């Protein structure tokens, strides 16, 4: 720990002078203890002239005091002298012209000391940002120049500081205010301290530094004055560490290293810094409940253990019996609900020596003057008023329409909320008080609310302690309580019977308390005093063990985690946490204006989000971390009408009489009108096209119906209590929800009944954790939870457990899959993940930069490295090869909305353009294929009123129209202003029919559960001239809603089987009977071969059914050897296939930034690819003999293909040079290369093309795919016709004519083993098995390769 520590803050954030009071009191105590003289006695002979910097004056005086009394040596002496000099320099007057410069430099020195004195401390870039802000806020100079001139002028400052210190010490060695104005001078230095001490700060002023029970005194002052010259003259020695010269030198070095109208208004706001070495105890906790203001809950500001426990809920009125504990609530020691326990409506106003003490419902004291009974008053920083009445009843206006009346029953000593009111809702809670021995005891709560009426009768024992909370006339108590002989609430049984047990020591302090499941949360307090702070708390098993240590001098707490990793929080006098210094040194900050509203938040990683409010106290400028200014505007009624996002796109609004938004004119002008019911709820919303959606609510306010824009109403039903008992679909299908009435999970969702009669059953514990889920088929998925409550095991229907392990902080430590392969996670002493064993021994090491963002991922082969922007959006990635050294870099650019705007890599650059609303309107894709003249493919998007996509002009000028019906339902897909399919939809807006342009008529019929039940395709009109396509697929599902049979007309009956989890383990049919063997993790196994392992432990299969695989050190397949085939895959640093050598026929692949293959070169043949997002819209082929382009048209918002139209030429794309190129040539695309051949797809239930038909309706192409995508036989009428051939496969895939690998977007899917040839780019975010494709290909897709 540094010998001397400080609290650097802003002048605006502090209104009281409590810290100044503490410093003055400490000085007075030192004077009394040493010189035996009060400040008044020494005031006379204290005529010394100094600048009117009260902060610097107090700091210097306090500094001088410690130096004279408390002697220090070593580095501690150097630091103390440095801080004394820093406080002095901003204190002496002459020269007057430099007073502002010196008083600005003093907080600079304070900040550099606070940030450099720490062991392994440095000037982070945020430090330089803060220094620049503080400097510029006052003189508006340059940080480098100011620091340099200070360094050159340091000697004069130190000389004048020595003179000032000599003068100050020449006031005591010999035996006998509130304005920080540079131009004002203190005639006497003692006078401001005396004036401070007189101020009624209302903050405890007990000195926190004890003198040494010694003597010396004047001897001490003589020694101090003698050594002042020695300690200050040597301060300038930059060679000496931890000195003003060293601070300036280090700050300059950091600045040099890191260099490679409304602003002025906020400068007047007071972002100027200010630091003190002594601070007063926080008055109380802040209203904030964030992780920075209270632990997982000891509030840091006061160290009070408060636990808010809800006993029962009255759903029809929205009342939860929140019992609030506060180990510092000595006023509620005799509280009827339990000692130091607060129930709802127990807040009251007590009488003390100071005056009236109000204890809000949250448990936060608010001392009020004795004049509240005679006049109105308002507590600062909250915004609620107290007003009296002639009848002695005090009304609290907490903010809103609620007025709470308080009455006194004993000489105006205790004011108990007799009842409340609500001129608005016309409601009002009535509290009936039983009086005994002049002690008012709450007896009945009358909830005379229009929602419902209740009589919360209470029952007391001999001690007058609530033992049961009844309702109206119910025999069952909503809440039962038990108290030990000391009056402590040692057990609180809620309405469901789930007891909570509380353990107290002999002083009403809660040491341990168990949740409803029996899991304790132990606590220990520094002492048995009522106000003693909680200093330690750990779950019963030791997890989450946290040690709080409050700094003796400052308003700081060192919150040690389970591994003694401190996190030093600093809080204001009101408890607001204005700083958070992590163990690694990253400091988060929070500025606050006089009203304690945040105006600047420098996060740990440097992100800064400011909040400039208007004269009406409304945030009218939220500058983002990226520099985007969002200027809100408000109308005369104080309503947010006009919002202006960073790009200038203005969201207008208009409000009705009830301050509800009745209009919403987005930037493009698509007005969205709402309507509300008298209860201030959305009853009806009108879109921009006129579509009207009607919403209905019941007496409770729970939505009970939603009439879609097309007159389709789905009704939600609720019992009297308000628990959802059914939700009916637009076609009258009821999903009835059933809740438990007894057991551990009483009152929770016990089961769900589905429209086909199948019942899901659940099981929870008392705290809501799922313990056992039974699926519709009866398969049980038991979950096991460890002592701390975190999931520790999940036993699925096969009895295969994914055992998790968590370290003492609740972070995942080791994850064990079904194969007993351990996925070790490693965390550095600072608590960041810095390792990952990936089930295969592949250790990924994570590095972090000074901003704490991920900096490198050192995989065994590739060393990823990230470069970020000021906002933290990645600016580039650098995948260096640790062995070969080849480096691949991607570069990103973002607009002011934080949306990707230009992504580039070696072989592409994608420029994304967006309209005011933020939707993609243009997408220029600058291909950079090697050996090929660079060319640009230009996508366009035209949108309708409701933001749907209605027209996309593909690069070669071909336009795909989506003619939309209503609120986004497609009734036809055009193609060059020529229809290619027209849909017909049912009540639920499900497609029940589509008329293809080739005269075919595909009707889909869905069963009760909405699963596809049949699919017939046939011509609208039949002709004997030719054999038009005609086939059908009737799908039958088993109890688990897994496709268990298909009555296909072409393939016959396809019967499937599944294992309990849901993995497909067989698929029999006439064509081929198949069987699959998955290990517990999910890897296909070669069961037929005995020597093959029974489980692929590392998830990387080395052999499966005649294919032997060879993986590199990153888990990607680098070779696949079988009978007569030797495929070698070359993976780039992004783990992407950039070359394939199949029996010597080398291929070459290339990808844009997003992993979308842009080409595939095979000797002279080149297959360009084009994407409009995640979908391969077109592909173009270049070769000596065959040139063609295919345009794949997919169904709306899906990867299922619809038709492919092409022309016998290479695609016509915008040759790279911009604004002139696309628009002119895109109109040259309006001339267009006419699509020669159309061909329509016909997929199965999951979107896999099963056949194809030309424009005349005939079948032209059939594929018999194996279950896992492997092509078994293709029946094409014209093999050579490239437009009658299909390379599409499982939804989102593409067959490769050279490798037989299906190219998913991000990975290559190798159908033989039904697993990707490389590990998932997103690691475990995709699943436990990172190489497996899917469990069930009949209903799961994985279209993007993740």
């Amino acid at each position: 720990q540094p010998a001397v520590e400080l609290a650097v803050f802003n002048l605006n954030s502090v209104t009281d002078v409590a810290d100044l009071q503490m410093i003055a009191s400490q000085v007075q105590l030192y004077l009394q203890v040493c010189g035996n003289t009060t400040l008044e006695q020494i005031k006379s002979k204290a005529n010394i002239t100094t600048v009117a910097n009260i902060f610097a004056l107090t700091g210097s005086v306090l500094d001088l005091m410690l130096y004279a009394t408390d002697k220090k040596t070593g580095d501690a002496a150097v630091q103390r002298g440095a801080l004394l000099a820093a406080n002095l320099i901003g204190l002496f007057s002459e020269p007057n012209n430099e007073a502002h410069a010196r008083m600005a430099l003093r907080p600079m020195f304070g900040l550099m000391a606070e940030c450099l004195y720490r062991e392994n401390g440095k000037i982070k870039e945020t430090d330089i940002k803060r220094l620049g802000l503080h400097l510029n806020a006052m003189i508006a100079g340059d940080l480098e120049n100011f620091l340099k001139e200070t360094q050159a002028k340091l000697s004069s400052l130190l000389i004048s500081a020595t003179t000032l210190g000599v003068t100050i010490l020449q006031s005591m060695a010999t035996p006998a205010a509130e304005k920080r104005d540079p131009k004002l001078k203190f005639t006497n230095w003692a006078v401001p301290l005396i004036d401070l001490l007189g101020k009624p700060s209302q903050a405890n002023l007990t000195p926190k530094i004890q003198p040494n029970i010694t003597s010396r005194l004047q001897q001490e002052a003589t020694q101090a004055i003698a050594a002042l010259s020695q300690t200050l003259q040597q301060q300038a020695n930059a060679g000496q560490k931890y000195t003003l010269a060293w601070l300036l030198q280090e700050t300059l070095k950091a600045i040099q290293a890191l260099e490679n109208t409304g602003e002025y208004e906020r400068h007047t706001k007071g972002d100027t810094l200010e630091f003190v070495s002594l601070q007063a105890d926080a008055l109380n906790a802040p209203p904030c409940e964030g992780a920075d203001s209270q632990s997982g809950s000891i509030s840091y500001s006061i160290g009070a253990e408060r636990v808010q426990h809800a006993d029962f809920y009255l759903p029809k009125i929205g009342f939860s019996f929140i019992r609030q504990y506060n180990s510092q609530m000595d006023e509620f020691d005799q509280s009827m609900v339990g000692a130091r326990w607060m129930m709802p409506f127990s807040n009251m106003i007590q009488q003390n020596a100071q005056g009236y003490l109000f204890i809000d419902s949250k448990g936060r004291k608010h001392q009020l003057p004795v004049s509240i009974i005679f006049e109105t008053y308002e507590v600062p920083y909250e915004g609620w008023i107290i007003k009296p009445l002639k009848n002695g009843e005090l009304i609290l206006d907490f903010g809103g329409e609620w007025r709470s009346h308080f009455q006194s029953f004993d000489g105006g000593k205790n004011y108990y909320l007799v009842k409340k009111m609500n001129e608005t809702s016309q409601e009002e809670i009535l509290l009936e008080y039983l009086l005994l021995d002049h002690i008012a005891y709450l007896k009945v709560i009358n909830f005379k609310l229009k929602q419902a009426e209740y009589e919360l009768k209470f029952a007391f024992n001999e001690q007058v302690k609530i033992i049961a909370v009844f309702l109206d006339d119910k025999a069952e108590p909503l809440a039962r309580y038990e108290y030990d002989t000391q009056g402590n609430l040692i057990k609180a049984i809620d309405q469901n019977g789930h007891t909570r047990t509380y353990e107290y020591n002999q002083f009403h302090q809660l040491t341990r308390y168990t949740d409803r499941t029996g899991r304790g949360q132990n606590i220990r307090y520094e002492s048995t005093e009522a106000k003693a702070k909680a200093i330690e708390e750990w779950a019963d098993d030791g997890s989450f063990h946290t040690k709080l240590k409050w700094h003796p001098r400052l308003r700081q707490v060192a919150v040690y985690d389970a591994y003694d990793v401190p996190t030093y929080y600093y809080f204001d006098l009101d408890g607001f946490t204005y700083r958070t210094r992590l163990a690694d040194g990253r400091e988060s900050w929070y500025s606050r204006d006089g009203k304690k509203r945040i105006t600047r938040q420098i996060d740990f990683d440097g992100r800064e989000t400011q909040q400039e409010y208007n004269d009406q106290d409304q945030l009218v400028k939220i500058v983002q971390p990226n520099g985007g200014i969002i200027r809100f505007a408000y109308n005369k009624q104080g309503n947010l009408v006009e919002i202006k996002d960073p790009e200038g796109s203005i969201w207008k609004r208009e409000y009705d009489e009830n301050r509800n938004v009745s209009k919403e004119i987005n930037p493009l002008g698509h007005i969205t009108q709402y309507k509300y019911n008298n209860d201030n709820q959305l009853v009806e919303v009108i879109d921009a096209k006129g579509g009207v959606k009607k919403i209905q609510y019941n007496e409770l306010g729970q939505m009970i119906s939603y009439t879609d824009c097309s007159g389709k109403s789905s009704t939600w039903e609720y019992d009297e209590d308000g628990a959802l008992t059914a939700e009916q679909t637009a076609n009258n299908k009821v999903v009835q929800y059933f809740y438990s009435t007894k057991g551990r999970d009483k009152g929770q969702l016990q089961s769900i009944i589905y429209p086909d009669g199948l019942k899901e059953y659940f099981e929870h514990d008392e705290e809501g954790r799922l313990l056992k889920h039974t699926d519709t088929k009866g398969l049980v998925t038991e979950y096991k939870y460890n002592q701390v409550g975190l999931l520790e095991q999940r036993i699925d229907a096969n009895r295969h457990s994914v055992a998790y392990q968590w370290d003492k902080q609740g972070r995942i430590q080791k994850l064990i899959n079904q194969n007993q392969a351990e996925y070790l996670f490693g965390y550095n002493p600072y608590g960041y993940l810095i390792r990952e064993q990936a089930f295969d021994g592949e250790e990924k090491h994570y590095s972090y930069n000074e901003n704490g963002r991920l900096f490198q991922i050192r995989r065994p082969n590739i060393l990823t490295q990230f470069d970020y922007y000021a906002d933290g959006q990645i600016a580039s990635k650098s995948f260096t090869h640790l062995h070969t050294g080849q480096k691949q870099t991607e570069q990103f650019d973002y607009n002011l909305n934080s949306q990707l705007s230009r992504a580039s890599n070696e072989v592409s650059q994608i420029d994304l353009y967006r309209n005011a609303l933020g939707q993609l309107v243009r997408e220029h894709q600058h291909y950079k294929i090697p050996e090929l003249k660079p060319l640009t493919a230009v996508l366009h998007y035209e949108y309708d009123e409701l933001g749907n996509l209605i027209k996309t002009i593909r690069p070669d000028g071909h336009t795909l129209n989506h003619l939309v019906y209503g609120s986004g339902h497609i009734y036809a897909i055009g193609l060059n202003n020529q229809e290619v399919v027209s849909f017909q939809r049912d009540d639920l807006h499900r497609e029940t029919t589509r008329l293809l342009a080739n005269g075919l008529m595909q009707t889909k019929q869905y069963n009760d559960v909405g699963l596809l039940s049949s699919q017939f395709i046939q011509p609208e009109q039949e002709t004997q001239d030719y054999l038009q396509y005609q086939a059908h697929r009737k799908y039958h599902y088993d109890k688990n809603y897994l496709l268990s049979q298909v009555e296909d007309s072409r393939l016959g009956k396809l019967n499937y089987q599944y294992d309990p989890i849901g993995r497909l383990i067989a698929a029999q049919s006439l064509h081929k009977t198949e069987s699959f063997n998955f290990d517990p993790a999910g890897n296909l196994i070669d069961s037929e071969s005995v020597l093959s392992p029974a489980q692929i432990k590392n998830n990387l299969i080395k052999s499966y059914k005649g294919k032997h695989y060879q993986y590199d050190v990153q888990g990607n397949v680098t070779e696949i050897i079988q009978a007569g085939k030797n495929l070698k895959l070359t993976w780039d640093n992004q783990n992407r296939l950039i070359r394939s050598d199949n029996n010597g026929l080398v291929t070459e692949y290339g990808y844009d930034v997003f992993g979308r293959r842009l080409y595939k070169k095979t000797a002279k043949e080149l297959t360009l690819f084009g994407w409009d997002g995640d979908l391969m819209i077109w592909e173009s082929f270049k070769s000596a003999q065959t040139n063609y382009t295919k345009h794949y048209i997919y169904e709306p918002d899906s990867f299922v293909p619809l038709l492919q139209a092409g022309y016998k030429d290479f695609i016509q794309l915008i040759e790279t040079p911009i604004y002139k190129d696309p628009v002119w040539n895109r109109n040259l695309g309006k001339e267009r290369t006419a699509l020669e051949q159309f061909t329509f797809y016909h997929c199965d239930q999951v979107g896999t093309p099963q056949t194809m038909t030309n424009i005349r309706g005939e079948c032209v192409w059939e594929i018999l795919q194996d279950t896992w995508g492997a092509v078994s036989q293709i029946k094409a009428l014209n093999q050579d016709n490239p437009f009658e051939q299909n390379n599409l496969r499982f939804q989102g895939q593409y067959y490769d004519r050279e490798t037989e690998l299906h190219y998913n977007r991000y990975r290559y899917y190798e159908p033989h083993s039904a697993r990707y040839v490389s590990k998932d780019p997103i690691g475990l975010e995709g699943g436990m098995n990172t190489s497996s494709y899917v469990s069930d290909p009949n209903q799961w897709i994985d279209p993007k390769g993740l």
